[PDB]
């Protein structure tokens, strides 16, 4: 499946695709302001997701450090990264179906919309401005906004034991942005694509 990853925002960002133990095409990659970047994902690609990062240093042999996203100091990302970040999750070719979403799981740092550039289902946007709105003890002082769970690490707030409901904090992600999971047990928001769709994350799409 195709996927083209386009930088809409006024500054660069460093974006990265895994699905947790290994790269996606070639994990990551800066993207300039309107610059758009495509990787190929396999089919049958179970948990994928992209993300961006932000205020990354990078050197010679692609080893840094992000402010946002960071996943263990590498350009291209093998694992997942480092809360605050904003997903586009997926799950392709699943007995014939396509799975996406947006998530709030694991906080938000950039504005996203992911949308099929195939025919049959529709996109998810979260466009809001979390950031500048973020109660303020989820604040990230490296910019972002963090979820209750990454800040407290309580069981109602990660769903340890299955059983949790929403929360003061998941319910202002949840106002500002419907249409992306705001915690675990949320309604879900997935949407169910032809298999084998092809797809589009655009940063700061409004």
């Amino acid at each position: 499946a195709t996927f083209e990853i386009v930088n809409r925002c006024s500054y660069t960002v460093w974006a990265a695709a895994s699905k947790g133990d290994a790269a996606l095409d070639a994990g990551g990659r800066q993207l300039n302001s309107g610059e758009s970047w495509t990787i190929n994902v396999e089919p049958g690609t179970n948990g994928g997701k992209i993300w961006a990062r932000t205020d990354c240093y990078f050197d010679d042999s692609g080893s840094g450090i992000c402010k946002t996203g960071d996943c263990g100091g590498l350009l291209r990302c093998k694992r997942f990264g480092r809360p605050p970040t904003t997903l586009a999750e997926f799950s392709l070719n699943q007995y014939g179906k396509d799975y996406i979403d947006i998530s709030n799981i694991k906080g938000f740092n950039v504005p996203m919309n992911f949308s099929p550039t195939t025919r049959g289902c529709r996109g998810v946007r979260c466009a809001a401005d979390i950031v500048g709105q973020c109660p303020a003890k989820l604040k990230a002082p490296g910019g972002g906004c963090n979820d209750a769970c990454t800040v407290f690490q309580t069981s109602e707030y990660c769903c340890t034991t299955g059983k949790c409901g929403p929360t003061e904090y998941s319910r202002f992600f949840k106002r500002l942005c419907p249409d992306a999971f705001s915690y675990v047990l949320d309604k879900p928001t997935t949407v169910t694509c032809p298999g084998s769709s092809n797809y589009r994350v655009t940063f700061c799409p409004t």
